[PDB]
């Protein structure tokens, strides 16, 4: 029902295509989506954001989600949001992403409808190994892109 769309654009060549389809009155949100400028490696997460009292793409708290609190993953503290760590490219940087949310929703309690989707100019290395920044982010954070999710037709 819910065909929301996402096309990435920032930095220049990261023109990656992110598309949220729900076609369920009682399923997850298939997201999947494609990057295009990356290279083959680790690139963090969407979903970062430091500090922001402006707003450039959106606007609700640049301080991730109270869901997951914490990057998580390995030690799984909670990573209930659009929080888990790090990716993954091809072979060229394309990285596609293939996940099902049924928690979420794009719009109510829980209204995804508004995840400023970027991609992280580094390489978190799945743990720089101190902590107070591969903890929070991947020691780097560096917005770029912002194929935020919108609803489209």
């Amino acid at each position: 029902a819910t065909k929301a769309v996402a096309v990435l654009k920032g930095d220049g060549p990261v023109q990656g295509i992110i598309n949220f389809e729900q076609k369920e009155s009682n399923g997850p949100v298939k997201v999947w989506g494609s990057i295009k400028g990356l290279t083959e490696g680790l690139h963090g997460f969407h979903v970062h954001e430091e500090e922001d009292n402006t707003a450039g793409c959106t606007s609700a708290g640049p301080h991730f989600n109270p869901l997951s609190r914490k990057h998580g993953g390995p030690k799984d503290e909670e990573r209930h949001v659009g929080d888990l760590g790090n990716v993954t490219a091809d072979k060229d940087g394309v990285a596609d992403v293939s996940i099902e949310d049924s928690v979420i929703s794009l719009s109510g309690d829980h209204s995804i409808i508004g995840r400023t989707l970027v991609v992280h100019e580094k390489a978190d290395d799945l743990g720089k190994g101190g902590n107070e920044q591969s903890t929070k982010t991947g020691n780097a954070g560096s917005r770029l892109a912002c194929g935020v999710i919108g609803i489209a037709q």
